[PDB]
């Protein structure tokens, strides 16, 4: 398992397809308009609003999701997560002929069976890793995006081919791409972000902020040093891995990153972090989003408004906007 | 209190002292050069070696520290944390008359009073929110890094007028300075790198990997999802914090965040951290590191090489080589 590139990619297998792009977000918009430059036959299929307008505007073929769907050869489905089924069923399903390609950028529906695709027809997957906005300037400076790819079912033996050379075109096989399944991209994937990225990272600011702010130390303050200097420390990370961090800070924050984080993240949190990728694994996440979702995101919504009651989301608002 | 910025530095105090920064790494470079092209009158105090003659082939007047101490009214100290005691006792403190003010960049060494300057001494601090190469690049393009200021001790009625002028100087009150003291600034930095920014940071990813790698995933895969993918995330959070972050990620990984978050940092986490705090305020980890250089830094020794050797380290080493 190493990465792979332009030169891995050795059948064009989107020639002659007609693409149809269905929403036009932020991956929507990055996909359509990396693979339009690289010369491909896109169209855009998505509902009445924004989206279609500014589909319109940019110069794509644009229709409803039914009648992109029935046009194309090649259809990669980049609506929300918890919307795709519905859109599914009811729009692309009926639309679908033996041959047809679909695609996806994050596993979450396929691998837990919400949708289930036909057998006579192909489903894969490129997900970068980074957002449409990225994946679309990278791509007009040159590079691009690093990117995932796999197949959960292979109909017409093209499948694989079709997904790497999707990679290629929207800019991410420049860069590099790695192989691996639709039930790894999406458990470690759910995981990563649950439990390090997203979930854990947030959660450790803020408790961090709370100890703070709590003992007396003064919040203005607490922001800079649990939150506004993460990125350079990230960056170094991102370049160079915890090394050349550690090697760029003092050696008394060195010392002290070696004594207290194993003080901080023990065992026990290891344990939790177990217990998370379980009910990933188990479908009881799964099952608690789309439920969520069908109860008229009752969870979400509590959780949204207390996010922006947060003091250090107060504090750290008025900082950014006292600092250009 | 909120931001400060040119407009608030009162008094120009540092018109015509005689500055000596002792040390020429990444800080003494950046904060002699930005001082120099801001127009005040620095000269360079270090050991013999290519720093001594880097700043000798720089332009300025280099001398041993004593002898730069001699000459100066302003001292700013900008060797590491544990060389500064015995340098201050060997080569600084004889050379100090009254009224002259001794600068840190880090409240260490004069909060825990490992270093005591005598008290017709001024002591003060600019701490900027970034690392030397940094602050030199922002003033080069016109704007700068921010800062914290403080004084330990005031003799001359002066030491705040030459903390912020020194701010002014190395470009930080161009973009913001929020005043605090010695014992908070040590206290709350010591805490944000050790609980949150770099302890509990790399604890957590290594946390993440090992579970996945033990769970069977693939270390390549398992790297993007908890270390590579962090920087797009708190880049965001820079920027826009949690809120901003949150709207550019997928609506599963919203939720994810939301409810796997505090599964994973929980209350006895934020114990955790508290013990951590305490032992910053009772002097414990200070003596410790302290200590440990005394020993011929055998606790380091052992953490650099087990940190060498780390899974996650190599996979990333050879991802990091594969992606230019
Ligand atoms: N966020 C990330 O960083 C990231 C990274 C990798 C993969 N992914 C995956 O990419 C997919 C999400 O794509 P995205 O980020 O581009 O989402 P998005 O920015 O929220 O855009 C969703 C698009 O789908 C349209 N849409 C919503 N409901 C629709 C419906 N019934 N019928 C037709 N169109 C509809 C929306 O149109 P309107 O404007 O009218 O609402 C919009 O154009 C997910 O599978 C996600 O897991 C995300
Ligand atoms: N790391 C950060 O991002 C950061 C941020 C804010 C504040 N600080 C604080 O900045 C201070 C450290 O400065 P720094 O980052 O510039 O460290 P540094 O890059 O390692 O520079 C150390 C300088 O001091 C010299 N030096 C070492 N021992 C000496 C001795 N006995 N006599 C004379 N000179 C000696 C070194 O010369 P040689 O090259 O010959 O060894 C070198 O020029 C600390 O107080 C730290 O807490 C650091
Ligand atoms: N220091």
């Amino acid at each position: 398992v190493q990465m792979e590139y332009e030169k891995d990619v050795k059948v064009a297998a989107l020639d002659g397809k007609k693409i149809a792009v269905i929403g036009y977000g932020s991956q929507g918009h990055a996909h359509a308009q990396n693979l339009r430059d690289s010369g491909r036959d896109v169209i855009i299929g998505v509902r009445p609003g924004k989206s279609f307008d500014k589909a319109k505007e940019d110069g794509f073929d644009t229709y409803t999701v039914a009648e992109a769907t029935k046009l194309a050869d090649v259809i990669m489905i980049l609506a929300p997560d918890e919307i795709q089924q519905e859109l599914y069923e009811a729009e692309i399903a009926p639309n679908l002929e033996a041959g047809n390609a679909v695609g996806f950028a994050h596993g979450f529906n396929i691998h837990f069976e919400f949708i289930k695709v036909p057998a006579d027809v192909d489903v894969f997957m490129c997900a970068p890793k980074g957002p449409g906005h990225l994946v679309r300037r990278t791509y007009e400076e040159g590079f691009g995006v690093p990117a995932l790819y796999a197949v959960y079912q292979d109909a017409t033996g093209n499948a694989k081919n079709i997904a790497m050379d999707w990679c290629k075109g929207v800019g991410a096989a420049r860069v590099g791409l790695l192989e691996t399944t639709y039930k790894e991209e999406t458990e470690e994937g759910l995981f990563g972000e649950q439990a390090v990225l997203c979930g854990g990272l947030t959660a450790l600011i803020e408790a961090g902020f709370e100890v703070l702010t709590e003992a007396g130390y003064a919040p203005e303050l607490a922001y800079f040093e649990v939150l506004h200097e993460m990125k350079l420390i990230v960056d170094l990370i991102y370049e160079g891995g915890f090394k050349k961090m550690r090697q760029s800070i003092s050696n008394t924050a060195e010392y002290g990153d070696y004594v207290s984080g194993p003080r901080v993240i023990t065992e026990q949190v290891k344990e939790n972090m177990k217990a998370v990728l379980a009910d990933i694994q188990n479908g009881k996440f799964a099952n608690d989003f789309v439920n969520d979702y069908k109860a008229g995101r009752p969870k979400l919504t509590a959780y949204r408004e207390q996010a922006a009651n947060l003091e250090i989301e107060k504090v750290g608002a008025e900082l950014r906007k006292a600092m250009p």
